[PDB]
């Protein structure tokens, strides 16, 4: 709004008596989410070689240059400190439903430092998440702009693609780390795909980390049963890497019997295709259209 107001999160309510243009983000999920809606953050963290966080290389609208221009914007993690965060004099701190590190303890510690809000998108669709961002940030107009320009692409894109309906899955692993990590739709990416008309595979009781014998965030592991069985087995996209991932699979007799490999219905989403937007959609849309 143009004046002070009150906002409500998942539960706790924070009054916005006055928050000067000083948007702050903890998780990288929001960082990109906020940026996409024309809402750059002065201070933020980083994760892995996502590319989105990188420099002018791998950017949609390109509003991040603003944060860096002010110097602010952390790009290193491993030992978070409350004092260090306070030294940044943050105003509005936004936290995602999940992150690389637990924020249960930081949540309250962050609030004391400055207005800390938490958004739960895991139990809500992507469209719903955006609505909250527009309401929380009051950037509804901007959303109508991106949504409109994007809505048109979705319509044509939805009709541009020609292929019967079927479930799909995605797996990522490194022959070096000798570890099998799978990505679940519970992430914002999964909701975004569902909005495209695609269906993500679901592993009951499996997602609940049946190997970890407990609960875990970030990502989910697997014994190796669903992997080889390419989950649904009706389609599988390679997000681990381009041709490198393919060869890796070939060297894996377990995933050799995967229908996707036999039919070669694998698409190299790449790490850049992390988020989908009118801008990036241009590369992803064409990349996923080269096959047809």
């Amino acid at each position: 709004a143009d004046w002070p107001r009150q906002i409500t999160d998942s539960r706790g309510t924070h009054t916005l008596e006055s928050q000067p243009q000083r948007i702050v983000s903890t998780s990288v999920t929001l960082t990109g989410s906020l940026l996409a809606i024309d809402a750059p953050v002065i201070a933020s963290g980083a994760t892995t070689p996502n590319n989105r966080v990188a420099d002018d290389q791998g950017f949609l609208r390109q509003w991040s240059k603003v944060a860096k221009e002010r110097k602010l914007q952390r790009l290193y993690i491993g030992e978070p400190s409350a004092e260090a965060v306070a030294a940044q004099m943050p105003d509005l701190i936004l936290i995602s439903a999940t992150g690389g590190d637990s924020a249960l303890a930081l949540y309250d510690q962050l609030s004391t430092i400055a207005p800390t809000l938490i958004i739960n998108y895991d139990d809500k669709s992507w469209q719903s998440l955006l609505t909250q961002l527009g309401e929380i940030t009051g950037h509804e107009k901007q959303a109508a702009e991106r949504i409109a320009q994007f809505d048109k692409q979705l319509a044509a894109a939805k009709e541009q693609i020609k292929l019967p309906p079927q479930p799909v899955t995605a797996i990522v692993y490194t022959a070096a780390a000798h570890s099998a990590n799978l990505w679940t739709p519970e992430s914002a990416q999964g909701q975004m795909l569902e909005q495209l008309g695609f269906t993500l595979a679901k592993l009951p009781a499996g997602l609940n980390a049946s190997q970890s014998q407990g609960k875990r965030h970030d990502i989910i592991q697997l014994g190796g049963e669903n992997l080889a069985a390419g989950l649904n087995g009706e389609s599988l996209f390679l997000f681990a890497g381009d041709q490198k991932d393919a060869d890796a699979i070939y060297a894996n007799p377990l995933l050799a019997h995967l229908p996707a490999v036999q039919n070669k219905q694998v698409y190299a989403l790449g790490t850049e295709t992390f988020r989908l937007d009118y801008y990036s959609a241009m590369q992803v849309l064409d990349r996923l259209k080269a096959l047809f």
